[PDB]
């Protein structure tokens, strides 16, 4: 009777108040899922839990102690049991596409194996080859254009009601997704960080008025050259959702960011400039001068990477539903020669989410497909979870290469100790800095706004 | 003028409604935070926006659309302006403590640098050494029991009241805390399941009347033969908060738990026996029996291993208060020895908190130790936020090794086709399996409720 953070509620009704249907969280129970509550809530939010306890956001290490709130942490009174557990992902080991899909859709155990079970579980029959007495067994494994077929063997003759229409299993419209979280990187092969040079010189108050209100500004332009490999040919099927930072490492800094809905292997490196903006407000007593600093760096780096990518793809079962054993909702009888395709990745709608269904087959307006608390009467909670906990599992390639970048850029605009006697007294070479790498620097003395 | 998602609070009221003091967040504001808000509801929750617009929860993807519900998101009539950046972790890798705290504390721009100016920022007087005109230069780090103490140098002669009265930054009572979930793991070296025997037999309905409603089940005894080898010493001090189940690599199963507030080094391995417990429910129709089996496994696993610790620490900050420049909630000008510990990392208290006094700044009565205010006039906001940004940016120290695991499992207990002709007809060699390694090994057949 564990607690599932994705079914707790919030709600502001009073002291201790849950809203219609609902009871309060105990300590007890708030502390397995201590975690995730406190990730729902605001850094300085104190929410309330049953028996005159809270429990406080983040900013509060999400301490949990005796105290009133006018918000409460809800959990159903009659709570919907049997989540579908979230097992750790099938890790596939990075190469061309076809190896890839190759290594998921011949995998038995894994894949084969399972989505069998589903089709069987469902209703469709004759999901087995003829020379075993199991289902899920001897299924010849075609390739059928871009997608892949799983059938079972009908070499031979076999005996029963159309037993000669196996089930087919259809996997196609595959995708991969790269996960900029899952960044990872090895020895740090080529690194190290040299200070090119340093700017010196003071800012000046002639004045018997001390000044304030003048930023000191810093702009220029400066390069970062890079490059990275991709060991193999999936990299040309990767994009992610969004642009990112590349990560960093060590000391020395970069600017690169990978774009999104853009093939891996089309952005294998460049040059690219970056800006210079400090722009630091110091107070100058009246006839005095401040000395001012600025470094320059030039730093570089090198090292094996990797990231992972999410592989998403279409799940496709096709045969004929049973007879007086069926898991459509209709439950026809007529062995109907069904179509149905799930989609095993991120929600499109609610009809190929067999995570949808599951978790609302107690709403009847929305048992619209297929009748997931028949399927737990037949077989019973826990073979249908474990079933479908396969099935659903997150399945990840690896993408590695080779990484590499060479980059400039100034450090702070530092301010000292003023001295005895706002205008710059500064040189620039701006020839000279040209050389180093660093363009169009200047140094701006302007009123702040 | 961004909206910050920490600042968010729910509202269970009704289509737009917020509490008292808050307003309902428009689209536009949800955009630009998307990421943040899906990320702080429940896996199919929908919540309100303004104007009939919804956001929903990260199972639907975080779809925004038209749409009505009961509760609201809302945001403050009056936030709380310039919140401190939340920069990336700074990632050291691993080594013995010493090692780890001195890559830390020597490191000049992301530690020497930020804590001093942070000092410097508060009025602490005299924050570098007397080689440099600059502030948290020309630093001496050294040991000072388990801890660090950052003092300028001394060497010569000064000039400035008390000059030779230098500030002393001191690090002290290092934590560290396991991440389960920074789990990362290298090339598989060892790998592979071997089908070591497979129970074959069959369960007999003796009745006209097709029996169900009876489910069978196997159950019994194995080991599982586990070692782990840690690299580096920083290992004996690192515990976890709570404890966790090694994660699942590869095929074969595995049943393993670190203990919590255990030194990671104190749990190198050991052998500890595992339950075995498979469940089916067999329909089997009218003078029928069904063939069952039973795969039993054995299986092994070989990776380097690398999670990621949580740096914590206490800073102290010792010296006198400037005259005429300083930033305690008194503003003493009497140039008191100051002493004073802010707690970075997990909150401990409202006194060593930066996160929270300043958070809560324009609070009058809050406002009873740092003026933190006072230092945004003195110095600018910007200029205070990428401070603390710096100062408070999150360390993360590497954990790794080896990890080689042995177990052995069955598989689910499979049935086939019935036949024509509840009792089981499957034997048990007791003997052969327990030298086998499977221990009490039993079939019962009970009611399916």
């Amino acid at each position: 009777e564990p607690v599932y953070p994705d079914q707790l509620r919030l709600f502001s009704l009073g002291q201790g108040v849950c809203g219609d249907k609902y009871r309060p969280v105990n300590r007890e129970e708030a502390q397995s899922v201590k975690s995730n509550i406190v990730g729902m809530m605001g850094q300085w939010q104190i929410s309330g839990l049953a028996n005159g306890w809270v429990i406080m956001g983040p900013g509060y290490n999400g301490e949990i102690k005796p105290g009133t709130a006018s918000n409460t942490w809800c959990y159903p009174t009659n709570p919907v049991t049997g989540e579908i557990p979230t097992l750790s992902a099938l890790d596939i080991p990075d190469g061309d596409e076809v190896d890839v899909q190759w290594r998921l859709v011949h995998d038995s155990a894994n894949f084969i194996k399972p989505t069998s079970y589903l089709a069987h579980y469902l209703g469709y029959a004759w999901v087995g080859g003829n020379h075993s007495q199991y289902v899920g067994e001897d299924m010849d494994v075609t390739r059928d254009g871009d997608g892949w077929v799983i059938r079972g063997n009908n070499d031979g003759g076999c005996d029963g009601y159309r037993c000669g229409d196996k089930t087919a299993i259809k996997v196609s419209n595959f995708a991969y997704n790269l996960d900029p979280d899952s960044f990872k990187h090895g020895d740090v092969t080529q690194s190290d960080r040299q200070l090119v040079k340093t700017v010196v010189g003071w800012a000046v108050n002639d004045s018997d008025t001390p000044q304030s209100g003048y930023d000191v500004t810093l702009r220029g332009d400066t390069a970062t050259n890079w490059s990275k490999t991709n060991t193999y040919g999936l990299s040309e099927k990767v994009t992610t959702k969004n642009k990112f930072k590349w990560p960093l490492v060590g000391e020395t800094e970069l600017s690169i960011e990978i774009a999104a809905n853009q093939s891996w292997a089309s952005q294998n490196g460049g040059s690219t400039t970056t800006s210079l903006s400090q722009s630091v407000r110091p107070t100058v007593p009246a006839r005095s001068k401040i000395p001012v600093k600025i470094e320059l760096y030039k730093a570089d780096i090198s090292y094996p990477y990797e990231f992972k990518a999410d592989v998403s793809y279409d799940l496709t079962l096709s045969g004929f539903l049973r007879w007086g054993g069926n898991a459509w909702y209709t439950h026809p009888d007529n062995r109907p020669n069904w179509n149905h395709t799930f989609v095993i990745g991120p929600y499109k709608d609610k009809a190929s989410s067999i995570r949808y269904q599951w978790d609302k087959r107690y709403i009847p307006g929305e048992v619209k497909w297929w009748d997931w608390n028949w399927t737990i009467q037949q077989n019973g909670l826990s073979t249908m979870q474990n079933n479908l906990a396969r099935v659903l599992r997150p399945v990840r390639a690896g993408i590695t290469g080779d990484f590499s970048a060479e980059s400039q850029f100034a450090g702070n605009i530092e301010i000292g100790a003023p001295v005895p006697l706002l205008r710059l007294e500064i040189p620039l070479d701006a020839q000279e800095l040209s050389g180093l790498g660093f363009n169009n620097v200047s140094l701006s003395v302007t009123p702040a706004a």
